[PDB]
């Protein structure tokens, strides 16, 4: 279990997010290390979910491979017979550093980001449901009358939000606003590509028993070639709303696939939003089992006995 990486200056730390520790390898190259930290209600838990970061990294690698014909991604192309350790300072191969990084790290090319959170929704829930009940719209887009809670949209919809610089929160915008923001032609290409990727993964996951209700993509742009690049993490339970397909019912709220046990435990104790909370062991074990189940389900691989 890894909560926080400590590489002792061997690589420059760029930032610790909720879940990832980010290191700079060179001017053009970052190392993303997924830790075993978990958040709920915008707060990180004190203890970790063991191997959560390995599972999510392996899941992300799976999706990048699944989509390799559909879009370029930011992964560094590691040469046959080499590992990420051959691209890093030799000292990171010592067991004390190696164990913090192995199986949970992605070596990626730094790119200029398209300044949008590219959210695509296949089912109406969360903020989209709230807005719809009130106004009959989602990001100003007119919706059909009579949608029920958690119902599939007729087609997946592109519902971008701004990507706010530190110090402020992300605003929901309409596709026309995204066009003013990033350019008409670019915004159309983004929408086309995001809907294409989401639909493909949504259909695949549904056959495996998981409903991906919505997901957040982030895209970079190669300004030489004009190509859009998939960056960040892709289609994990931290970046997407995963629902259990077997229990899925229109006209109801759905349980969080991964975080329901944790959420119920916190709300029952009124600990939501409270700092320094330690999850009880049975909460840890139950939550860990879900990450493993998501992994085995989507990937077809067994984790262990
Ligand atoms: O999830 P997070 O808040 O830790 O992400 C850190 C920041 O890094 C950006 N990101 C993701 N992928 C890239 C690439 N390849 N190049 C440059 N920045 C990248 C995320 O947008 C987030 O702001
Ligand atoms: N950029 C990278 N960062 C971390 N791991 C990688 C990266 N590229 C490939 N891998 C992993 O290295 C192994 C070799 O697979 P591959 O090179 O895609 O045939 C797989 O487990 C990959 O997921
Ligand atoms: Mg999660």
């Amino acid at each position: 279990s890894i909560t926080k990486t400590e590489l002792d200056g061997i690589l420059p730390l760029v930032a610790r997010g909720k879940v990832r520790d980010i290191y700079e390898v060179d001017a053009g190259t970052l190392l993303f290390v997924a830790t075993d930290r978990i958040s709920a209600y915008d707060v990180i838990m004190e203890n970790s979910i063991p191997e959560k970061g390995i599972l999510l990294t392996k899941l992300s690698e799976f999706w990048f491979k699944f989509l390799s014909n559909d879009v370029r991604n930011h992964l560094v192309d590691i040469a046959p017979g080499k590992t990420i350790f051959d691209y890093l300072p030799a000292k990171l191969s010592e067991p004390k550093y190696k164990t913090q990084l192995e199986d949970r790290s992605l070596l990626v090319h730094k790119h200029k980001l398209i300044p949008l959170e590219v959210i695509v929704r296949g089912y109406i829930t969360g903020s989209a449901w709230k807005e719809y009940v009130k106004t009959g719209t989602v990001h100003g887009l007119k919706q059909p009358q009579g949608l029920k809670e958690s119902q599939e949209f007729p087609e997946p919809i592109f519902t971008p939000s701004t990507k706010a610089e530190q110090g402020e929160h992300d605003e929901n915008i309409s596709p026309a606003q995204a066009a003013e923001l990033v350019g008409e032609d670019l915004s159309r290409r983004v929408a086309e590509l995001a809907v294409k990727l989401y639909s493909k993964c949504k259909d695949y996951a549904k056959e495996k028993g998981i409903i991906i209700a919505d997901t957040k993509f982030e895209f970079g742009i190669d300004e030489k070639t004009n190509e859009i690049i998939l960056v960040d993490e892709v289609l994990t339970p931290d970046s997407s709303r995963f629902w259990n397909g077997a229990s899925y019912k229109v006209g109801e709220s759905q349980d969080s696939y991964d975080k329901q046990f944790l959420r119920d435990w916190l709300t029952a104790n009124k600990l939501n939003g409270v700092n320094g909370v330690k999850m009880p062991q049975d909460i840890v074990d139950r939550t860990r089992a879900k990450y493993i189940e998501a992994y085995e389900t989507l990937t077809g691989s067994k984790w262990s006995h």
